[PDB]
């Protein structure tokens, strides 16, 4: 396994909107993509550069209660300090009695868990989130990544007009990671493209018998991911994402998904 | 695979009832059920026989953006007009880069995207939904097929009192297709009979994972299907389907799967 | 199979709360977790001690309309009366037509269908629930069990400072089965412990796809399980389990699950 050792900081980008950087002045809602490959631990400084009381807390990843990110466990930062995280990892390992250890891979998130309650309300309200992809060997790996999060009515914590453009060219293959927060449910929806309901998108064997769906429910701390191949049998052109839940849909949960030419020119048709 | 090329009407049935029908004056809500193998090709003419401005879409099938039925890529259909739709699909195949390409075998639907706002909210509110089923080639067949569609508080747009009865005869091979629409989350359930939850609702091979459920999520735009044989284990008789949300089947969302004698006679105890 | 005999007390436990027992005076809720192997038969006295009209109806298991527990078809128990209810189960086989049967195993339920409503929307709402556990030969057991229910905004019906505190010694083969009821939406949450999204939260052979999650839905009338490793790979202490929906946590839906160490004793840091 690979230790990496990172700082990451949590900011006040403007009014209402806090998130994660991995540079002084560079926190993005949602934050950075975080990727690891089973095995591998990541050390993570959390400098706290805000007013407020927060943490960092992840999903699936090996951590001990000292890194767990809560009030309870001493695990939070205060404002202008720092908190060193441990996140472990693992491949999978045979136990003694003779059952299986699943390796940790799959796509994770992480989030605040301290911010304004116990459960981070405030500061997931805000945008302290990002995902944490944890590897296989063997795994295919994306041209594009793009991270979709359903944060109560809001996608990616934009505007209701402003939800993302993410872009892509035809052929290429494009990584979703998609997660829920707040207290709305939600179910994500992608024109044009499908995937295998699986860990990765994809058939893993002649045996795996997962369906192919376009839809999936994505609700409050629910994280999945997936790949496909941007326009694949459908060609270029501006294709929705939205929540399929209609009044949701209607208030602006909606995006595009722009594929453009393999050459990376806009489609005639747009 | 197979081309087949039809005409759909869309219809205003009655007073906030819209559906799609085969023939003029033959609109139902759920639509027809419509069936492709991969890697068939359908070419449906949709007749607008409305006043209103509406479409037709897919989940799951290959179709490209002037097939989408939505407003933004100028495919909807205007009052009195006609629009071909053109849905492929495609049996699995081998990537370049070795992964593979899954087939488009599943449960999937179709409904209104135009009519009342870019998502189809009113034409989905009012009836223009039906299922769309792609079968993988070797997979069992039913004798009975029932389309089950929570939208919002509905079953099939039936009044209150008027959820559907669904019937079969003892021993027979019942295929059930559930889709939820609208604005509200559901859970589909169904007494005495069970599937497995993957593709088909039955085990693929000895190696098949998947649990064995009688309750699954049904939330807006989602679909899934199965099979089952009707009083297997658990004998004739009046058998509940219905939503699990305690309010949603005190108001109504309950119907009866009406198993009855082999011989098509009414079991004694109804 | 093994046929076993046994008598459910249908009880009120103090104001606003009923449940089933297994003993005069030994009702609990959640009740008592019936066990059963593919193949067994269960038959149910259920001796209805209360003044109110009210049931027992499982999921999962093969049982006829005689046995269905709802008031339609003859199934509930008058106050003071007792009702046989015979719940039968099977392992896999294969039809005539090819297709394989699938055997019961799963982590089912059973609750009450008569009281208040034909949906038992009254009996559920005040404590008349349980875990039905049907297992495969060969399944490993558990040394812990736990049944967490998610019934409208409360855990097992507690108050909401009083949520269920689960305890484990490190290194304990945990079982955990989850069951929602009610109204309202949910998501089940564990910290620093994972699982495999299948029958058993375990791989069943090399080419099991299913992902691995730290969370699920639990919506009414869904239920799953697994089992865990207490600790493992993120040592003791005191770790929350929740629901994830925030409005949700924060009024109380959140507990702890206490893994002390291996001998028994309390972590230093608790
Ligand atoms: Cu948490
Ligand atoms: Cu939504
Ligand atoms: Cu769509
Ligand atoms: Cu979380
Ligand atoms: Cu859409
Ligand atoms: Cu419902
Ligand atoms: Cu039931
Ligand atoms: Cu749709
Ligand atoms: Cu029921
Ligand atoms: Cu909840
Ligand atoms: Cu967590
Ligand atoms: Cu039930
Ligand atoms: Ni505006
Ligand atoms: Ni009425
Ligand atoms: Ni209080």
């Amino acid at each position: 396994g690979t230790t990496r050792r990172i700082t990451m900081y949590a900011e006040k980008i403007s009014d209402e909107l806090y998130g994660y950087g991995l540079a002084p002045g560079g926190a993005t809602v949602p934050g950075p993509v975080l990727e690891m490959w089973e095995g591998d631990t990541l050390e993570i400084d959390l400098v706290n550069t805000t007013d407020r009381v927060l943490s960092l807390h992840p999903h699936g990843v090996d951590y001990d209660v000292n890194s767990d990110g809560t009030l309870m466990n001493g695990s939070a930062v205060m404002p202008g300090q720092t908190r060193r995280y441990t996140w472990r990892s693992h491949v999978g390992y045979r136990r003694a009695d003779g059952s299986w250890a699943e390796g940790t891979a799959g796509y994770w998130h992480y989030h605040d868990h301290a911010m304004g309650t116990e459960h981070g309300t405030e500061g997931v309200l805000k945008g302290l989130y990002g995902a944490l992809v944890v590897r296989r060997q063997g795994d295919l790996l994306p041209k594009r990544q793009f991270t979709v999060v359903f944060n109560d009515m809001m996608i990616n914590n934009r505007a209701h007009h402003d939800a993302p453009t993410f872009e892509a060219n035809l052929g290429e293959r494009v990584e979703w990671i998609a997660i829920g927060h707040g207290s709305n449910f939600h179910t994500f929806h992608l024109h044009g493209h499908r995937w295998l309901d699986n860990r990765t998108g994809m058939r893993t064997s002649e045996y795996d018998p997962s369906p192919l769906i376009d839809i999936k429910d994505l609700n409050p701390g629910v994280s999945f991911g997936f790949q496909v191949i941007a326009g694949e049998g459908v060609g270029p052109g501006m294709w929705m994402y939205h929540c399929h839940v209609q009044n949701h849909s209607d208030m602006g949960m909606a995006g595009m998904f722009l594929v453009r030419n393999a050459d990376g020119t806009m489609p005639a048709g747009v």
